[PDB]
C-alpha cells in the first residue's frame, strides 16, 4: 500500500484567552513535521461583520470568518504534506494542529479531528485575561458581557451533543502544565 496519504490532524479550541495559540506552539516544538493553522488568521474584514441591535461587533460566531478560506488552507497543508516525507522502504505520519476558538461547531470539519482538546476557564478570570490583551478594533466597555461570552455560552450548548469525544482542559494550569498533559494524551495516540 503506498504511502504518503495519511495525515494526523489536532483540533485545539476553547474559550477566547485560554492559551490555545500557545499550547500549538508547545506541541509543535515537541513533535515532528507538525505544523499549525490558527483560525484567528480567517477573520473577515470589519465591513463584512454585521452588528446586533445593541449594536455590538457580531465576531464571536462562524459568520465572521472566512471559513472557505481556512478549509483552502487545510487543503493546502495536506498537498505539502505528501511531499513531505521522501519515499523508501516500508510510516512517518505528518501532523497539523488546527487552533481556535470555534472549529467544533463547524460542520464540514466535524470528521477531520484525529484528537480534540478544549480549553476552558471560568467566566470571573476569563472576563480579567480578555481586558489584559488589546484588539482591532479594541473592545468596547460591556462587550465581554454583551458578546463575547454569551456567544461562548452559545457555542458550548452547540457542543453538548457533538459526533466525536472532545478532552476538556483546565486552562488556568500553567502553560508547561497544559502542554505535558496534552502531550502525554498526544503521544498515545499518534
Ligand atoms: N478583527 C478581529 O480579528 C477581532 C476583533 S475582536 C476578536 C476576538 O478574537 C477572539 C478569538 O481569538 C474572539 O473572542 C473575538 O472577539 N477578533
Ligand atoms: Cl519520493
Amino acid at each position: 500500500v503506498p504511502r504518503g496519504s495519511k495525515t494526523f490532524i489536532i483540533g485545539i479550541s476553547g474559550v477566547t484567552n485560554s492559551g490555545k495559540t500557545t499550547l500549538a506552539k508547545n506541541l509543535q516544538k515537541h513533535l515532528p513535521n507538525c505544523s499549525v493553522i490558527s483560525q484567528d488568521d480567517f477573520f473577515k474584514p470589519e465591513s463584512e461583520i454585521e452588528t446586533d441591535k445593541n449594536g455590538f461587533l457580531q465576531y464571536d460566531v462562524l459568520e465572521a470568518l472566512n471559513m472557505e478560506k481556512m478549509m483552502s488552507a487545510i487543503s493546502c497543508w495536506m498537498e505539502s504534506a505528501r511531499h513531505s516525507v521522501v519515499s523508501t522502504d516500508q510510516e512517518e505520519i505528518p501532523i497539523l494542529i488546527i487552533e481556535g476558538f470555534l472549529l467544533f461547531n463547524y460542520k464540514p470539519l466535524d470528521t477531520i479531528w484525529n484528537r480534540s482538546y478544549f480549553l476552558t476557564i471560568p467566566y470571573e478570570e476569563c472576563k480579567r485575561r480578555r481586558s489584559t490583551r488589546v484588539y482591532q478594533p479594541p473592545d468596547s466597555p460591556g462587550y465581554f458581557d454583551g458578546h463575547v461570552w454569551p456567544m461562548y455560552l452559545k457555542y458550548r450548548q452547540e457542543m453538548q451533543d457533538i459526533t466525536w469525544e472532545v478532552v476538556y482542559l483546565d486552562g488556568t494550569k500553567s502553560e508547561e502544565d497544559l502542554f505535558l498533559q496534552v502531550y502525554e494524551d498526544l503521544i498515545q495516540e499518534l
